[PDB]
Formats: structure tokens, sequence, C-alpha cells
């Protein structure tokens, strides 16, 4: 069938598999893994069933306007839509200042789209109200990397998986969430049976079936668990003083300078016999995990939402880094502290791109007066155009919309009416009778469209070209494989036309296409520790991704950051083999963060922990994977997981309709009684739009990253 294969990237998870899209007579007919990208030709079942999604007729294909709140969506021309969008936004700024408008985007947006949007808002409008769904996700890992190393993003790559001799896998259901990486992990243990795997997660998932040890600790007690591991490492003389004496600093519980002796004193509060009882685990798991971690030749940690979606998320990230820093299990092949990124482009588009409320592109910060001046110079802005104040972070943004402080919002390639925490609160904010909400959305069944005043039809996935930056610092091009249907337009172009019409200086949006923007972005990264100047559109066309830092066309890219001879940001003649250059003295920092718990812990009235999780067949809100019949055959609808020994004790059996109730709402769900959830925990998925589980969850956030605690709240269950 296919006459040609078009190279791109899988639409789904931050594993970032390359994809070849097979096309015949302008239509996509087949898909295979890119043999030259890291996945080496392999896709999971989601990746492999992308053609039905791309070919679906169930698409937003024309602009729609709701003339009045509560009205119905009706057809409207592109020009009328762009004029309406431009005049409302312009008028808002004219009347109330830039802070009355906001961008709410996505880690699924092309890097180029998020770049243009971020520039329009911060540089054109003069507001820093640019945030996005990675606030819900990766913000705690950013905080953890910036506080430990002074720079965002992993220092290792997926390649370290192939030399790791121990895996510490915490708050990650890698099997269901990163299937191609899970297979690479399983394969490593297959090829070297000596490889040790620790899986640390209150639920027993498919990820545990390759583990030497499954640590089913009590929700929120993992900080005490990880401090206790460090206590064992030091107590049994398994630390690395040649490393930490030269390359580490110590900060105490107050965030003040300290030392190794201070660290040991602090760790006395986390002895294994005490912590085992806090965590509800056998004491031998603490010793066993610590010893596996520190005795192994090369140890790699991997983690995702169970660690990040936490009011102690930044701190929990810090503790993982602590373990690597005290042992020097870092900056060597196989040995690294690796945050897993959930979305295909949270890394490239939002974090690296600085498309969050407090950031500027390529490692710059809003509160830094010098970073503002650098961006005004790079972007051709008048002096002081960039507001000194961070804009609203996602949770505060929707609160601001609720108050009427934010009057005009663009929502793009994300579905916040389904996925924000505390939905009953959120749905009210999104119903402000004087709000103007514009949605750029590919599928009509996204529940957010029920709040939209204006809906614009986007080009989907490989209907246009653009870069995705996955979890390992790999930036990969998707070339255009097919035309968009109907009146669908590339969002890069829509954003440019919107800005022009809203009175933005045309010098600020001088872009015909995504390649034009990519070239300006390259220049804005030049000289920074992100420098990807060497990633020309032409190299990205021929390559299956390049890994930053990559400062010139003759540069291969970078696998080991902070390492002399590997990282071009480390001077060739630096006195030391390693250089944590994001800190002013080149040293990484161990943080003695106190272990606490969730914002909403169980009590007499709500005695269970409630968590939320993923499932392999379904992608987030299922507006895409929902179009694939094969993906509906195992878990067609939501359920609640309940512990066996909990349920029997409370007269609940498998299949029973149960009421799950928090302080915020109550929902009926079929009971899925087993040993997956440890005792005292229940668990709901969020893929089902008929069961908006975020109505049950609380909005409490990490006070630094502002990531919501989706992983923990308090609940009760009773038979319906
Ligand atoms: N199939 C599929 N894959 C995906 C996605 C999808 O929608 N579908 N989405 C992608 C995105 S954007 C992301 S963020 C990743 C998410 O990937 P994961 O975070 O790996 O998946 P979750 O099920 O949300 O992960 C939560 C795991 O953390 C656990 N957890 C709960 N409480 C705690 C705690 O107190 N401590 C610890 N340490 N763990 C806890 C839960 O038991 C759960 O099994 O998946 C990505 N991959
Ligand atoms: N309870 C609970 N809630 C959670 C989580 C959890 O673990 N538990 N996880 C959180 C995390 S980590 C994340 S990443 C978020 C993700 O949450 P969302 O981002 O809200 O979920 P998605 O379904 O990925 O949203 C992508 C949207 O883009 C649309 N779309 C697809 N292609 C295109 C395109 O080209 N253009 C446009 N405009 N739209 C397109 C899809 O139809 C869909 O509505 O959810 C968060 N919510
Ligand atoms: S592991 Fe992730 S990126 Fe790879 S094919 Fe599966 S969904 Fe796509
Ligand atoms: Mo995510």
């Amino acid at each position: 069938r296919p006459e040609k294969w078009v190279k791109g990237v899988c639409r789904y998870c931050g594993t970032g598999c390359g994809v070849l899209v097979g096309v015949k007579d302008g239509k996509a007919v087949a898909i295979q893994g890119d043999p030259n990208n890291h996945n080496a030709g392999l896709l999971c079942l989601k990746g492999s069933l992308l053609i039905p999604v791309l070919n679906s007729k169930e698409r937003v294909t024309q602009p729609l306007v709701r003339r009045h709140k509560g009205g119905k969506l009706e057809p409207v021309s592109w020009d009328e839509a762009l004029d309406l969008m431009a005049s409302r936004f312009r008028s808002s700024i004219d009347m109330y200042g830039p802070n009355s408008v906001a961008w709410y985007g996505s880690g699924q947006c092309l890097t180029e789209e998020s770049y243009v949007a971020n520039k329009i808002f911060k540089g054109g409008f003069g507001t820093n109200n640019v945030d996005g769904n990675p606030r819900l996700c990766m913000a705690s890992a950013v905080g953890g990397y910036v506080t430990s190393f002074g720079k965002d993003e992993p220092m290792g790559t997926y390649a370290d998986i192939d030399q790791a001799t121990c895996f510490f896998i915490i708050g990650s259901n890698t099997s269901e969430a990163h299937p191609v990486l899970f297979r690479r992990i399983a394969r490593r243990k297959q090829v070297e049976p000596g490889v040790k795997i620790i899986v640390a997660d209150p639920r027993r998932t498919n990820t545990s079936r390759i583990a030497d040890m499954h640590v089913a600790f009590r929700p929120g007690t993992d900080l005490a668990f990880m401090h206790s591991m460090a206590w064992v490492i030091i107590n049994e003389e398994l630390d690395n003083p040649r490393f930490w004496q030269r390359y580490v600093n110590f900060m105490d519980a107050e965030g003040k300078p300290s030392d190794f002796e201070g660290y040991k004193a602090f760790l006395e509060n986390y002895r294994p016999e005490k912590v085992a009882e806090i965590c509800r685990v056998p004491v031998e798991q603490i010793y066993g995990a610590a010893r596996a971690f520190a005795e192994s030749a090369a140890t790699m940690s991997l983690w995702c939402m169970g660690i990040n979606q936490r009011v102690q998320g930044v701190f929990a990230n810090n503790l993982i880094h602590n373990l690597h820093l005290i042992t020097g299990q870092i900056c060597r092949p196989g040995a690294t502290s690796f945050s897993l990124t959930g979305q295909p482009n949270a890394c490239g588009g939002v974090r690296d791109g600085g498309a969050l409320s407090h950031l500027l592109p390529a490692g710059r910060a809003i509160p830094n007066a010098k970073h503002r001046a650098e961006m005004e110079k790079l972007w051709g802005l008048p002096e002081g155009r960039i507001a000194p104040e961070p804009g609203y972070h996602t949770v505060a943004l929707f609160e601001a919309l609720g108050r009427g402080d934010v009057k005009c919002m663009i929502i793009c390639e994300t579905n916040p009416a389904h996925t924000l925490p505390n939905l009953n609160k959120v749905h009210k904010a999104m119903s402000h009778p004087e709000s103007f909400i514009v949605c750029i959305e590919a599928f009509p069944d996204a529940v957010t469209l029920e709040y939209a005043d204006l809906v614009l039809p986007p080009a989907f996935w490989c209907e246009r070209d653009g870069v995705y930056g996955c979890g390992e610092r790999r930036y990969s091009l998707t070339e255009k494989a097919v035309d968009p249907p109907g009146q669908c337009r590339p969002t890069v172009n829509t954003l440019v036309e919107f800005a022009r019409r809203a009175g933005v200086d045309p010098q600020l949006v001088n872009f015909r296409n995504a390649e034009d923007v990519w070239n300006e972005w390259r220049m804005v990264s030049k000289g920074t520790t992100y420098d990807f100047w060497g990633m020309t559109r032409e190299r990205l066309r021929k390559e299956s991704g390049l890994i930053w830092p990559c400062p010139s066309e003759d540069h291969p890219g970078t696998s080991l950051r902070y390492v002399r001879g590997q990282d071009p940001c480390v001077p060739a003649d630096h006195p030391d083999r390693f250089f944590f250059y994001g800190k002013p003295d080149g040293r990484a920092v161990i943080w003695m963060r106190p272990a606490k718990g969730a914002a909403e812990e169980p009590d007499a009235e709500y005695p269970l922990y409630l968590t939320s999780m993923r499932v392999i067949d379904h992608w987030h809100t299922a507006t895409m994977t929902g179009k694939v019949p094969e993906l509906q055959k195992a878990n067609p609808i939501a359920f609640v997981e309940i512990n066996e020994e909990d349920a029997a004790r409370t007269g609940i059996k498998h299949g029973d309709s149960v009421i799950v109730e928090t302080r915020r709402d109550a929902m009926e769900l079929p009971a899925r009684v087993s040993d997956v959830c440890r005792p005292g925990l229940i668990a709901v998925p969020f893929f089902d739009p008929k069961k908006l589980v975020n109505k049950l969850f609380l909005d409490a956030t990490d006070p630094v990253s502002r990531e919501p605690e989706y992983k923990i709240c308090a609940a009760r269950v009773r038979k319906a």
C-alpha cells in the first residue's frame, strides 16, 4: 500500500518513539516504528493504532461560535472568528491591562506553537499569564532539578537503561505509562539477570512483575522511606565521600548550609525500624532497597506522577537526587537520576521553551531583570515590555477566571474541564457569565468545549510539521504526512494571524510556518546551557532526533550533562571531571527536606486514601484513543480499585456498585476488588468522561512547583 513513509514522532507518551507514517494517494494507511530513533522500530499498541485516530471523521473541521452563554455552538467563518478573538482580547487589554488575558496550553503542542503563544502573550501583550498542563505534571520535577542541580531536565538519557545494574522505580507505573521504556528495562534484566529492580508504589502494578522487591508503602510516606534508605547507606558505609566531598553541598531542614555530619544527625530521625512502621512495610525492604541502590555498579532511578503530583513533590524529587549524590551514582553510563516525563512535549515545548507563568525561554526567569532585558533584546521589544511579575499558575489562573480577573482565555490542546483538580470548583470558574473562552480543539467530544465561546479547528498531529521534545532531551521532527481536513489550520499560522489582528507588532510574529519559528527559537537558545543552535531543520529532517546541548552543525548532541569531555557547557580544560554549572560553585545540593504527608490525610470520617492513575489502553481524556475500538476491549469504563482485605472486612464484593465519596463529591463506580491497592488505599482512573473523578480530588498544591496533589486525598466507600 504505502508509496512513501513520512518520519515523525508518536502522538502519545514522553517515551517519544519515532514513527514512520505510510501514505498512499494523500492518505495515511500504515504506521511503523522509526528504526533510527531510540525505540529502534518498536511501538506499543497505542502508537501502533494511530492511523484510525488520524483518519477519524469525528473532528472539529470548522470554526464555531457560541453567541451567548448557555447557547449552542454554531458555524462561523474563519475571518469572523479571528476578528472576534482579536477584538475581545484587544479590548480587554485596552480596558483592564494585559493581566486580564491568559494562555492555557499544553505539553502536546508543537514546540513552535507554544513558542509563538508564549511570545505573543509575554512580548506582545505584556502579560506573563502563560501556563499549561505541565503544571499538573512535571512542575515538581523542574523544582527538584533546579534546586538540586540549578538546571532543569535529566542529566542522563534512555541509553543509561542499558548499563544500569540497579533500577529504583518510584511513583511510576512504567508498564502502562511508558511501555517502550518498560520493555527496555525488562530486556536489561533479561540480558543481565544480575540486574536488581526495586518498584516503590502503594499499588501492585504490572511494573512490579519484573521487580526483585515491591515496596507497597502507605501513600505519602515515601519521603520518610527515602530518608531511611540514606540512613542505611551512611550507616553501612556505602556512601561515596570522594564524590560528595568534592561535588556536593548540604542544606539542613531550614534550607541553611550544613555538612555531612549535619546530614547524619538529621537522618537519625529516619531509622529503618521507625520508618517501616510509618510506611507500613517490612523493615527489611528499607535495608534491601538501600543496599541494592548503593552496592550496585550503576544505579538509575526513574519516577513519575506518584512522586510529582504531591504537595511535597519538589521535596520528594530532592530525596531521590539525595540518594544519587551521596553515592555518586551519577554522571556515569547506567548511573543517573531520571525523571520520566509524561507528555510528548512537556520538555521541549513548555519547560525548555519557558512557556510557564514564571519562566522565559531557554533557562531564563521572569523575576530576573537581566533575563528580561536579554529577551527584550532578542525579541526586539521596547524596554520594560516584559512584566517583572510571574503570571497566574494553572490553579490560580482558573481561580482568576472565576473571579473575573482573567476575562479572556485561550485553551489549546488540553481538556481542563475534565483534567483539572477540584472540578466542581473549576466548572464554576469556567462558567463566569462574562468570560470569553477560546478553544483550539481537534475533537468535538472534549468536555471543555461545553464552556467554549469560540472553537477553532486545528491541523492534527502529522497534518503539519513541528518539533516534540521528549523525556531524554531528544528533539525530533514530525514532517507533514497528509493534508488537514475541512478548514483545519496549523496553529502556528492561526496564532500569527490572531496576533496581527489583535494589534501585535508584526515584527514579533514574522513567521510563515513552523520552520521559521524553529530558527528564531534556535537563536534564542544560543549561548545558554540549552543551546540547540546546531539542530537545523535539515539535520532534524534526516536525523531521528538530536539530544541537547547541541551548539553547532558538526556537534553530535549530548548524552552526559555536567561531564567534562561529553557536555560542551563544561569547559574542555575545567579542573574537575564533573561540573554542576547550574550552581555558582559547581556543586550539587543534598536537601534535608522534612517528611510530612498529604494536604488531605484520612481521618475517622474519611478513613481511606484515594489515588488516581493511568491504564495502558487509554490516553488521558480518551478523545483520541476513544476512536480506536481495539483500545476499548479491556477497560471500557471507569471502576474503583479496592483492597481485598479492606473489602471483605466491609462487606464489599467484586462487581458491586459502590459510592466513592470525598468532602467534595460522591460518585457511583463498579468495585474492582483485589490486591493491587495496598490496605487503606482505593484508586480511580480518569479516562471516562461519564465519571469525572477530578470532582472528588482536592486542589492543594506544592507551594513551590504549584503542582496539584492528584495522587492523594481522603475518601470513604459504601455499597450503593
Ligand atoms: N497509557 C497511557 N500512558 C501515559 C498517559 C496516558 O494517559 N495513558 N499519560 C502520560 C502522562 S502525561 C504522564 S504524566 C505519565 C504518568 O505516568 P505514571 O505516573 O507512571 O502513571 P500514574 O498511574 O498516574 O502513576 C501513578 C503511580 O503512582 C502511584 N502513587 C500513588 N500514591 C503514591 C505515593 O504516595 N507515592 C508514590 N511514590 N507513588 C504513588 C500510583 O499507585 C500509580 O500506580 O503517563 C504518560 N503515559
Ligand atoms: N485525577 C487525575 N487527574 C489528572 C492526572 C492524574 O494523574 N490524575 N494527570 C494530570 C496530567 S499529568 C496531565 S498531563 C493532564 C493531561 O490532561 P489533558 O491535557 O486535559 O488531557 P488530554 O486528553 O491529553 O488533552 C489533549 C486535548 O487535545 C485535543 N487534541 C488532540 N490533538 C490536537 C491538536 O492538534 N490541536 C488541538 N487544539 N487539540 C488537540 C484532544 O482532543 C484533547 O481534548 O491531566 C492531569 N489530570
Ligand atoms: S511507548 Fe509512548 S511514545 Fe512509544 S509508541 Fe507507546 S505511546 Fe507512543
Ligand atoms: Mo502528565
